[PDB]
């Protein structure tokens, strides 16, 4: 009856073509990446983090945890990494007000989403290779 | 740049008080946190105690809630024996040591590698092979 993790919390974000992003519309598995732009470690793991993004199709969703992160700076930093989705604010919330509702402090954090949209992993700071991508194939991803 | 994060500072006392801190607790090890009245918890703690009678891996237990004292706790714990209840100390009580974690609520699991490092989190229910694989990774001999 109980399956692992939990879901995740009720949000609706924009990506940057303006497509609505929300617990029902994440594209599953998939991964939750939390940053801000003052954050050198949280940038620092984006290329291993892109780099298992590319070798198991999985989008990852890119949230800022700060107010100040605009879409021009958010824009800026995700250019050079095509299989990351930065999610934007929507008409109803900001991202960093969607980050706060998943009941973890700071930054950076990385979540795996299942396919029953359950958060079932989770890693603080930097993730392991091996380990994150042991967890996506055990949230359901290949490669 | 090695995975995870370090454990915060904390001692708490074990069943026959002696003090744990991250210096001295066991690695590899898992910790859970829980509260007395967190129905989600107690339903997963049969799973976990299973977990960690076939592993031999330490699991520490921290209640969240104030009032869950060490009569509250050590009773509760007789029910999955293999489990290591984590106590008020002089200077530290255990849902001040888990605030320190950068979680909020309960259940939570952390996988805790030979260096001391949190290196894998679930909430609610791990699944089994997930947990073990953690574990596996985090330099548990299985």
């Amino acid at each position: 009856a109980v399956k692992p993790g939990e879901p995740l919390p009720d949000f609706l974000l924009l990506d940057p073509k303006g497509q609505p992003v929300t617990p029902a519309t994440v594209s599953k598995p998939a991964v939750i990446v939390f940053w801000a732009s003052w954050c050198t470690v949280c940038k620092a793991e984006f290329p291993g983090l892109h780099r298992v993004a590319e070798e198991t199709g999985v989008p990852f969703y890119v949230i800022s945890r700060e107010p100040r992160d605009t879409r021009e700076v958010v824009l800026e930093y995700m250019k050079t990494y095509p299989r990351f989705i930065p999610l934007l604010a929507s008409d109803r919330d900001r991202p960093h007000e969607v980050a706060a509702r998943f009941k973890v402090l700071g930054q950076p954090w990385t979540f795996v989403v299942d396919r029953e949209g359950k958060v079932v992993a989770l890693f603080a700071g930097r993730a392991g290779r091996e380990a994150l991508l042991d967890a996506l194939l055990l949230a359901g991803a290949d490669l």
